[PDB]
Order: structure tokens, then sequence, then C-alpha cells
């Protein structure tokens, strides 16, 4: 029983997806949407990483959606079909990553939510 806690949300009807995408522009935090075709992939190995990360980074809203029921969202950002951790800084598009990289995720959230990016500079 999680009834959607303070972790990486899991929208599944747009309405929910917005509940976050909107809590970033006004809230003053970066956005992190975790798309997905249908299988996703690991959805277990990095499971305790995403959700746990959403909270670890209070400078973001975090959220996961399915590009099979509301793809309309992924089609706007151009994801195609995958666990793309598409981002929406300022309410547009800062960049994307993927829900299968434990070295590319926390690395992107730091550049958008971390405002420091603990991974090289130039």
């Amino acid at each position: 029983m999680a009834a959607e806690e303070g972790v990486v949300i899991a929208c599944h009807n747009k309405d929910e997806f917005d509940a976050q995408m909107t809590k970033a522009k006004e809230a003053g935090k970066v956005v992190i949407i975790d798309f997905t075709a249908s299988w996703c992939g690991p959805c277990r190995f990095i499971a305790p990483v995403f959700a746990e990360y959403a909270k670890k980074f209070p400078g973001a809203v975090f959220l996961k959606v399915d590009v099979d029921e509301l793809k309309e969202v992924a089609e706007k950002y151009n994801v195609e079909a995958m666990p793309t951790f598409l981002f929406i800084k300022d309410g547009a598009e800062a960049d994307k990553v993927v829900g299968a990289r434990k070295d590319d995720l926390q690395n992107t959230i730091v550049k958008h939510v971390g405002a420091t990016a603990a991974s090289a500079s130039a």
C-alpha cells in the first residue's frame, strides 16, 4: 500500500502525469518523467533506485507514465517507446535519460535538480 507517496509517481491516464508536470513550474523544481513502452525492462533492479531517488532529490517532482495508454505525452517529447526519463525543466524539455541506467539517472537529476551536476564540467 503506497497510494502514491512522495516517490517517483506512476501516472497512467495523463491527468495524473500533469499532477506533477505542473508541480514543477510553480513549485520551482525540475521535472523527471519516466516513460515506458510496455515492458520497461528491469523494473526491479533499478526499482528501489527511481522511487527512492524521487525523494532523495527534493528539487524535483519525479513521475512515471506509460506510452501505451497516454502516449500522447511521449509523442510531445518524442520518446518513441521506452523507460526514457524525459525531463521538463521550466515546463518544456531539459533532456532525457532512461529507466535502466544507474549511472545515467542520478547523473542527470544532479544536472537538472542538483544544479551542480557531479559529473565533469567541460
